[PDB]
């Protein structure tokens, strides 16, 4: 039996769900010969009422170098980056839920991802299998990928379809714990774009630049636009697409008019739809935001590490698209 | 005596300070023949402890069309936009502290600003008189503008000069109520860029796009860099700059090495510095964040409205810069 | 028009209700030629979510000497005492809700009460008129006084009468904001005893010692004891009594078996029942705890001060009881 | 493997630390053939953020009679009493951190303590082994006992030595989770008196009344008094004392001038010092408050129970003091 020493960065929606999940599953962990021991939980304000014991809360400096794992759910880019890098350089793995971090700080983080030190299933579709799904898709060559990757905006669209207003659905999504602290990241497509970037790097090109993703959000959509789509036999969704144009991979996020019986239009939660050679058409759906959903992904990654598997390695090589593709039609 | 009926969107740092200021100052409004009456206060969580009566909290959106004024300080862009547009469409003014809303949703909001329906003193440097300062500066032709517009970042750099860490200073800024919900908006320069856009629109180009502001933040600054600057008789500040380059207005936010005796370097609080023709060089400074500071700006706008004055108008046309300029050196 | 500068000590149940009430009634205040201006609100922890704006919160040192009024609702004895005394010595009035303070620190505070500097209607039966009621009773001589002065214990008894348990009624009383932070003060009769002391000092003896009050609480009472009383045509209540025995005033707190149609048994809230010469029998009832109830008393006292009336002066002289008395029967 | 079914009363500083300790350490219980299973956790406000699953929170009292153990850390006296007595009546042990409950409700609880059904290590000096220390001290006849039992007051006086104010030190004690909900219980000596009563009951008189403890607190101490004491080679501490006077056991809590090199003056943490016959002079010290510290004591008691050992028994008879004693000088 031995201790698994965890340093947790962040004690919010995701971090507090993860802390409690780890201790709630300590019986599972003992079956792996480990007992979990948090070293501390990095937070901003120790006095906020919080679902972690106050005594475990930390302010910087919070030394990470005795940890067996750093788990990060702080949000942002530069603040987590400067904390994780000393632990990665010491060969301590990072399990993260932070797409922005990975999308925007890849020059610093790619070399550690290439060594198997970064686990980030929870950074795309929370604990819904998205990264593990694509890793198994490597058996084939991608033809086209289309996903609904932002939980907050999916929620809002679904609620507007039912005749509810944008502003009340946003408020709900925020209370549900789905939204980024800057909700424009959600609604402008940027969080989806971060996630798309990560999917491109795992599968098609380990250097795919976040700057190349074209993104636009849901700010022109209303219950009326969505109700008219429904009348045309369509559903409008924000869709993140990776597809071939000109022998290069293109990545875009935008509202799309989907056929209403398409898998993406009928998804139960966030969804990833792919066509690949020779596999064919495959699909995965589930919750894509929320504290418990996300904690599940982080804990899956923790079990993955205890198994002796490396983290999520980028694509070993960049390859052009086999097939010219396109997205669905945009919204006028 | 008649009611002045107010719908308040947001009951947080700024909205609660405002609510409580209006109540404390309510007797002042009797000079205009009114008593303030709040129709409702939009909030997310009506169970949080709050200095606003439970009976007035609305955890869902409510009808605004009986209001005399809508006051907004809820943060974000598309949600406040969609909530205020029907009021604006009905000729009900908006008083707002939300720079992001105005910077990012200007295609929608510009026409109402042009009609005098939008008051936003509190959206730049809180209740420090920045927008009224610039309104009087329109007597002259702008040569160049440089401000220190972000409260949080200024506070951080000043504390880091005094030996505190970046982290400790940020935390104290947050406890003081200065920061955006996502403090990267502060420290990456985005909030300063939103405010810079509004300044450009008021002065030189009423269609100035937020997207044309270049912004960087303070991520590369260490207490070393700040102390080397001091060794050079400089101070490093995040500065928002509006200046002519090639016959066109540029807008940029970045860390700048300032001479230590420049008004911007020395100012007590956030600061806005101009040169203009024929006035010369003028400067205003004061608190640029904080609930009470912001509530003062919102209430100043409410008194402006009660006086019969319109809101803050965009520049009546675009025009090119009279002179070529530049910012200070970067870091 | 002029400012009324208030220093508030305490921002809890009572203090936060008072702050908000003052600003909510600022239109009333202007009719008195004043505008209210808080100088600060003394609290322990500035980060607790709290129904006062964070910027107005203070930690010691909090200078009070520019105030026109100090309002205190901190609780305890020594902590408020050391803060109020410099303001009283400078001739600044105190409006307080703190019975314990006055009961236990009367050697220090009596001389200021005798000068008209202490207003404390909210210290007995919250904003229910109890002190003002007794002041008007001075037209007569007291024969006997009996009150139900503790809100928490009244609530618990009422709930147990309905078959609910002690522990769930306590929990409710606490959520309702009724209880002292040490709930044994309530349930052991001590808070009632503090209040009884104050009533004795206003009416019969300005030096009446808190140590002379005999107190016992409700800890032997159960739904069964109360249900049996009801069957006997009785109600059991904790009662605070001032009555003559031997030519001296005696003060006691204890459970009593009351006739079920007695005013004290049928009270709507906390209650004060007196017989006096030549007035006769008089009674006052209302809410005796709760933040808004209490804020009402503190604000009544603030209006009283703005009127030019002094605070609650102790009895000008000690007089023996005219009449030998007794309480109701105790509970076996 | 079988469930060890636990009903937890209280989910605060101590109850949540306990809950989370049991879960972290759960694998240890497999040595006894059990896995811990909580039947419910009694709390007042089930909406507060809490490190205990929402599904297990009970905002009202729930049936305890299927439990194997009741664990109590809810505070107060009559409410926990009424909640635990039916479990005790059914032969279900109680593990408690609540000194007040035991000190004040002993007429009710004594008979169950005598049957080995009450474990309360955590009620005195948290998980520092005070009660097991005294259990081994029963090999000897008590001469005198002196402790520093209140964590909050010790912390305050130590910080005031270092120049912090009384107020600032109290506030930090509260943020550290040390203080009672009413901190006057700490600083007036009442909490120390409750604990002193329990010590007397364990050692010398199983019926020792809480009401016979004399208690005063630290209200008269200033940083002056503490610095004059140091000038005299003394330290001032709140001390709980059990000693013979006139053939009877006295119990007192008060500020005492200690020689600065006495174990009590120097101790790292809260401390319990005895002299006994024929052992001599022995001493134990360690953390006396705090969630984790307390959870360690509760969990130590849970392991004690799983081992087959009874709870903490009162002294099997009263007896008079062997020797006359006294405390240190007062202040
Ligand atoms: N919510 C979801 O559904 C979800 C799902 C998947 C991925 N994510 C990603 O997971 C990450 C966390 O999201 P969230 O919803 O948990 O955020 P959150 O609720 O805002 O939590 C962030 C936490 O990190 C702390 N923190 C943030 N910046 C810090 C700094 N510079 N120094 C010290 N402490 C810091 C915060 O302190 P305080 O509590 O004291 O402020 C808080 O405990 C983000 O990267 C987000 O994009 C979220
Ligand atoms: N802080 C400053 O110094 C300052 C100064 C000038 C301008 N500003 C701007 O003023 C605005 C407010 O800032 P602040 O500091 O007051 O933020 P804050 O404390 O976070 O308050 C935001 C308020 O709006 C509510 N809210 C947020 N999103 C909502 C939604 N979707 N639906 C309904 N209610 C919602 C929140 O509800 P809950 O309370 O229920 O969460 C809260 O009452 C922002 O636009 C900020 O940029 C701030
Ligand atoms: N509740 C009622 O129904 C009621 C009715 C009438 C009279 N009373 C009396 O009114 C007084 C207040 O009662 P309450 O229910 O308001 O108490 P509460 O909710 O516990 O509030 C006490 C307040 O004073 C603060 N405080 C306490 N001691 C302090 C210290 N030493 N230094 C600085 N701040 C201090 C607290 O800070 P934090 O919030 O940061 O801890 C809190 O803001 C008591 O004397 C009580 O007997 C109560
Ligand atoms: N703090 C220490 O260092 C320490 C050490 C040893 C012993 N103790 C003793 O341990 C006990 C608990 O202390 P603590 O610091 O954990 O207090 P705490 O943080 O205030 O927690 C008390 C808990 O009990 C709940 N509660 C209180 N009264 C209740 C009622 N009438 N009905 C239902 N639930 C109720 C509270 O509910 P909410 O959370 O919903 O309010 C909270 O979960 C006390 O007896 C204290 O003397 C404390
Ligand atoms: N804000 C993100 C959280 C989950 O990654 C979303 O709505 O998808
Ligand atoms: N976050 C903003 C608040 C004031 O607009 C700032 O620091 O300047
Ligand atoms: N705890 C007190 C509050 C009101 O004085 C009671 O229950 O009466
Ligand atoms: N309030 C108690 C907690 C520990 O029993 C103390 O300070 O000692
Ligand atoms: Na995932
Ligand atoms: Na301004
Ligand atoms: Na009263
Ligand atoms: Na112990």
């Amino acid at each position: 039996m031995e201790a698994l020493k965890i340093a947790l960065l962040g004690g919010g929606t995701v971090g507090s769900a993860f802390y409690n999940l780890v201790l709630e599953r300590a019986e599972e962990l003992s079956a792996f010969g480990v007992v979990p021991r948090f070293l501390g939980v990095l937070v901003r304000d120790p006095r906020k009422p919080r679902a972690i014991p106050q005594e475990l809360l930390r302010a910087e400096p919070f030394d990470l170098l005795e940890a067996d794992l750093v788990v990060e759910a702080m949000g942002g880019v530069e603040a987590p980056l400067r904390l994780v890098l000393p632990a990665l350089e010491a060969g301590i793995p990072l399990i993260t839920a932070n797409k922005a971090l990975l999308a925007e700080a890849w020059e610093s983080l790619r070399p550690f991802a290439e060594e198997g030190l970064i686990y980030h299933e929870a950074s795309v579709m929370a604990g819904t299998p998205a990264l593990s799904f694509l890793e198994t898709l490597r058996g084939s060559e991608l033809l086209e990928l289309h996903g609904i990757l932002n939980g907050t905006t999916l929620y809002i669209l679904q609620e507007m379809e039912k005749g509810r207003t944008y502003a009340e659905a946003l408020l709900e999504a925020q209370r549900l714990g789905y939204a980024e602290a800057d909700p424009t990241l959600d609604v402008e497509g940027i969080d989806a774009a971060h996630k798309l970037t990560l999917l491109a790097r795992l599968l098609v090109d380990p250097g795919f630049p976040f700057a190349e993703v074209e993104a636009q959000g849901i700010a022109r959509l209303t219950p009326e636009v969505l109700q008219k789509a429904e009348a045309r036999g369509e559903r409008v969704r924000l869709v993140a697409s990776l597809f071939g144009e000109g022998g290069r991979w293109r990545a875009a996020v935008a509202p799309r008019r989907l056929p209403q019986d398409h898998p993406l239009a009928r998804a139960r939660g966030n969804a990833l739809w792919v066509r690949a050679r020779p596999l064919g058409e495959a699909f995965v759906t589930g919750p894509g935001a929320g504290g418990g959903a996300t904690a599940s992904g982080l804990f899956a990654d923790l079990l993955r590490f205890l198994s002796g598997a490396p983290g999520h390695l980028p694509a070993p090589r960049a390859r052009p698209p086999l097939e010219e593709g396109s997205p669905w039609p945009g919204v006028e």
